[PDB]
This record gives C-alpha cells, structure tokens and sequence, in this order.
C-alpha cells in the first residue's frame, strides 16, 4: 500500500514556508514521513541539538534561519551566526547521531544580486554577487553544504527559491502587505488607498505550495552535488499583481507614491529543476492571490 | 604616497611584504601596528589607526587545511567573523578606501584537465572548511564594496614558495630536509606522500608584486587569480633541490592518490589589468629556499 516511507526531517517548522510544509505533509500522499521534533532548539547552541532524532531521518530539509535583510544588515555577525555557524552546528550533530542521508539546503535566488537584463532567465551557472548579508550568508552556507557532501559522501542538494507568495509571508513584502491592507478596505478598516515604493518592477513568483511540492521533488530525484533554481520563470510586474488583488478583492483603489529600484527585472530558469525532477508550477497567480487575500479576511 | 594598513604582518606572507616595502620605492607607506589586537576581539581593534589607511591588505587567519578540517568552526570564525569584524572596525573608524581580500586558489576545487587553464569565470567547489571560509570572505568583502561603496579586491594566489613558508608545505619540507641532508644530519632518503601530482607556484615576491599592483590598477570589485600559469610536477621540484644541493636523494613511498593531479592557473585577467608577469624562475626560488635553510642548519 502506498509509499515506501521515508523519514523526513525539517528545521523551521515553525516559520512561514515550514508550517506550510507541515500542513502539505498532513494532507498529501507522499513517501515523506515528518518526524516530531522532541524539544525546542537552537541552532547556536549544539547541547540543544543532541537528542534530537530518537529514530534516524533518511533527509533533512533546512529551512530555519535569519531570513530578513534589515536584520542582517542590522547585525551581520549574528545573521552569519544562525546562518552558517547554526548549519554547521546542525550538520555536525546529525553527522554524530550517524545521519549519512540526504541533505537539502534551502538558500535563496537573493544570493544572485544584480543581473543584467541580457543575462535573464537566470540560471544556475551565472556567478552569483550577493548585496547583503543575509545573501552573503546564504551563499556561504551553500558552500559548506556542499563541502559537507564532497567530505562526508552525503547526498546534499541546493535549491535556490525566488520570490514566494502565501498567507503568512512577511508583511515586509509589498505583495503581502498589498494584501493586509486591501483585506482591510474590504472590511473598513481603512481607506482604499494604497503607499507604495518603486512598484514598477518585475519578479518571478511561486505559490508556496509550489515551492515546498519542488522540495519534495528534488529530495526525490535531485542529483547529489547539485544547485537548482526553484522558480516560475514568468515576470510578474508589482503593480499588475495590486491590480489583481484589487480585482480579486472587488474594490476600487488609488496607489499612491510614498528612490527607484536597482534591479528592474528578475526572471528566473527552472529548466535544470524540471529537467532532474519532473517539477512543474501548479498553482495560478489568481489563486494564489485569492488565498493571501482570504486568510487577511480571518484575522482583520 | 598613500598609507597602508596589513593584517597579517607576522606572518610568511606579511613578513615578506614587509621586507619588500622597505625595500623598493613603491606607491605605498606601511602603517605601524600600534599594538598585538585579535581579529575575533572587536575591542582590540578600534584604536588600530591613528592616521586612516587609504588601502587595506587582509592577510591574516587561518591558513591551514588539516586545522579547518580539525575544527571548522574555528576557522569560520577567525576568517569570515575576523573578517567581518576587522570590515566593521575600519568602517567605524571611517575608512573608504581599498580593501584588498587575500583568499586562495584553493576555492576552485575539483576542475577537470580540459577545464585547465582555470579562469576566474571558473563557479568554485570548495571542497574543505578552508576553502570554505575564504569563498564566504570574498563574497562578504564584496558585498561590502556594494553597500558601502569601498573598492573591494580579491586576489585568488596559487601555490606560493620562498623562505619561512609553512613546513608542512610539501616542497618547504623537502628543501628543508635536503638541506640537512647536504649537512649529514640525515640520510639522503626522503619520505614523501602523492608527489605525483603538478601544481603551480609562484615566488613569494612575484605574488606580493602582484598584490601592489592590484591596489593600484586593480578594478573594484573584481576577483583576479595570482598564478604563474605554468604546471610544476611536485617530483621535478624535489629532483630539482637535490641538484641544486647536490645531493643524491632517494624518495620513498610513505599513500592515497591526490584527488586533483594537476593545477594551472590562468592570470590573463591580473595581466591585461596590471601588466604583472612573474619575475622569477622556479629555479631560483628553489635555490633562495635552499640557500635559507642553509643558514638554519
Ligand atoms: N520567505 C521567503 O519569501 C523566502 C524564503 N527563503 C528561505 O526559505 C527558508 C524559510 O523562510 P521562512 O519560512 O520565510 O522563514 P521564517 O523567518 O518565517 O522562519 C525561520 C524559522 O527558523 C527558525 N529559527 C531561526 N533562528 C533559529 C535558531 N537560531 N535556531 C533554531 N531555529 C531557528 C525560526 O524558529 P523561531 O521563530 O522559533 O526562531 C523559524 O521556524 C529560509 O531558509 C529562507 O532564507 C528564501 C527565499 C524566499
Ligand atoms: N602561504 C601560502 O602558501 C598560501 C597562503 N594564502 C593566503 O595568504 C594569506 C597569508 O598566508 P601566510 O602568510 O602563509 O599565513 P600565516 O599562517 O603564515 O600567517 C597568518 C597570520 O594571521 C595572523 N592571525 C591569525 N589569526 C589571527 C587573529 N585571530 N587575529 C589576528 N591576527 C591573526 C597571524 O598572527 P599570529 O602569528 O600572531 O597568529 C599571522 O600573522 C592567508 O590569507 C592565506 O590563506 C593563499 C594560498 C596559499
């Protein structure tokens, strides 16, 4: 009956994209078993990794970290710290426990910086010049991710995810906060007025479930050793995707100017991902949209 | 004239650099070190500059592999977090000027023979904590060429040879036993490990020549490979020695098979942007190196 299982464990599970690997997990046939998590820990403190897995996973999927970029230009040291100190600690206590399965590194299409128009789609042979720290830190940690396969023969994956869109994204993020504040024109809570920055850009979107159906894939069949895009590979302009919330929203808005930005265009390749797993997008913009829009409902 | 401040001073490198700036009439006045500071101690290192350096040499950390491996940890901590701390203290002092980054041809990792020569367009696989540590310093350095708007250099130098090299160093080893050898303090037989292998060396003081001329002509921002772009097989260096010592060595297998046979370095890059060539012959250094331990003995 079903799948041979596997034992499956995840780091973060308590942030954004983690709690909705969780739910996907519950809900969905899959050869992945989570494992519980028997104690709080912290990833700058080894002691508190030690008993973690009574039974042994087969792979792990690393997602917990510092994941924001005024923070880590805020406090550098600390963000490198989490970042790669707390992933060294991390693979150096599953390497004690006897893990020798497979390692999946979540990094970020951030550690690419600035890439001229030319170079679009962005693929995994560009060199990347990450801007900030927490880039930075994403890219150095990718490295020793990497390094750890190569010297402990383990089977280590990277996959570098650009823009996501799901409920309980960071409000930082124009489209999330777009979101909230629509939610509460509907409700209203405030007026139907929206202060943006340089919205006439372009980014490459996935659903979460997208992102975290690409996880599971390459856990599946990605190649040891290897880095892949977890992209869309379509441009959607800031401002068409307001527009569509509004309309999703059924309200009538005015965006409203409140410095211009230095990347205008990102699009990114997922032919080295598709090509290794299978993996294709699934989800619509429009449902996407729809469903940041109707968590915002429950809980303004 | 402009001021320069070195990290690493005490060092095989440092030393060098040192002895070569006293030496000729270069762009560049050597900065004094006003007291013994710790790259991991950020209190140590904010009176480091009564007068603002205008330039920047990073030479100092953790330099040894089998040390990385011991404890990677560690040595994340003295040449990324050292690094960022020493970023952050010159910043605070307010320094903008030319911060060079020494890391290592060692990023690379495995490169295939057709690949050779290797380019800097090359993506590197570290494949040690080391190699590791310097690839995540050069991107921190770079980033802060970005968001601080320093010009931020990295220089990538290959195998280095000369006087006070590391003794673990295959051919600093050779030569020095060679030396002892010519002496009568030890057999003429040699224990060595994979000596079957090529790599590419460079004298000391054509990589620190190169150095200078990056600070002055290098373009910010840009990772330039400090190479010869020549092959030496490990095995001719240490026949080399012996000619030139004139002793009759016999090598004796000690035993694993080194996982990268062969190491070229293009420096096509270091060249059209600064004119550098290598100065001197491997002969040469080789002699130096043995004319030194000479003196040791
Ligand atoms: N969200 C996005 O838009 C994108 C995310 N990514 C990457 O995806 C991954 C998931 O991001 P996201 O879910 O948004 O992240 P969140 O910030 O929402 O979640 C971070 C998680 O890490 C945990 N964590 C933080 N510090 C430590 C520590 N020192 N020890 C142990 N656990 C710690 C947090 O637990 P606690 O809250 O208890 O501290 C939390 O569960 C990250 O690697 C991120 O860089 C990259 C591209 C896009
Ligand atoms: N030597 C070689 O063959 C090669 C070297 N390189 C690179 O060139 C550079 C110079 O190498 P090399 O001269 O051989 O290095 P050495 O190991 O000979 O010298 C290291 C220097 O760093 C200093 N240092 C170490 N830790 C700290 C710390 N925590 N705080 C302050 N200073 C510290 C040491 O001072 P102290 O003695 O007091 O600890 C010393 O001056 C390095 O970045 C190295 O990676 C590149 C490739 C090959």
């Amino acid at each position: 009956q079903g799948h041979m299982t596997q034992r499956l464990f995840v780091t973060g599970l308590s942030g954004f994209v983690g709690k909705h690997l969780q739910a996907y997990l519950a809900a969905a046939h899959t050869p992945w078993a989570l494992l519980p998590v028997p104690h709080r820990y912290d990833l700058l403190e080894p002691d508190s990794l030690g008993d973690l897995w009574p039974e042994l996973p087969d792979a792990v999927i690393h997602l917990a970290g510092q994941t924001y970029v005024p923070e880590a230009f805020r406090d550098p040291a600390r963000t490198l710290q989490i970042n790669l100190l707390g992933t060294l600690n991390l693979l150096q206590a599953l390497k004690a426990r006897g893990f020798s399965g497979t390692f999946l590194y979540i990094s970020s299409g951030d550690v690419y910086g600035q890439v001229a128009e030319a170079a679009l789609p962005i693929h995994e042979e560009l060199i990347p010049h990450p801007r900030n720290p927490y880039a930075v830190s994403k890219l150095a940690a990718e490295s020793l991710c990497l390094q750890w396969g190569i010297t402990e023969g383990w089977r280590v994956l990277v996959a570098r995810p650009f823009n996501h869109i799901g409920p309980g994204q960071k409000d930082s993020f124009v489209i999330a906060s777009a979101a909230r504040q629509i939610a509460r024109m509907k409700q209203g809570l405030q007026a139907n007025r929206l202060e943006v920055g340089d919205i006439d850009v372009s980014r490459d979107f996935l659903d979460v479930q997208d992102v975290l159906s690409a996880y599971l894939r390459l856990l599946s069949h990605g190649e040891a050793g290897a880095v892949y895009n977890v992209c869309s590979g379509q441009e959607q302009k800031i401002r068409e995707l307001i527009e569509l919330l509004a309309d999703i929203a059924q309200v009538e808005l005015e965006i409203v100017q409140d410095r211009r930005a230095e990347q205008r265009r990102v699009r990114g390749s997922h032919a080295r991902l598709h090509d290794a797993t299978g993996w294709k997008p699934e989800i619509t913009i429009k449902q996407s949209l729809r469903a940041i829009l109707s968590d915002w409902e429950s809980r303004v």
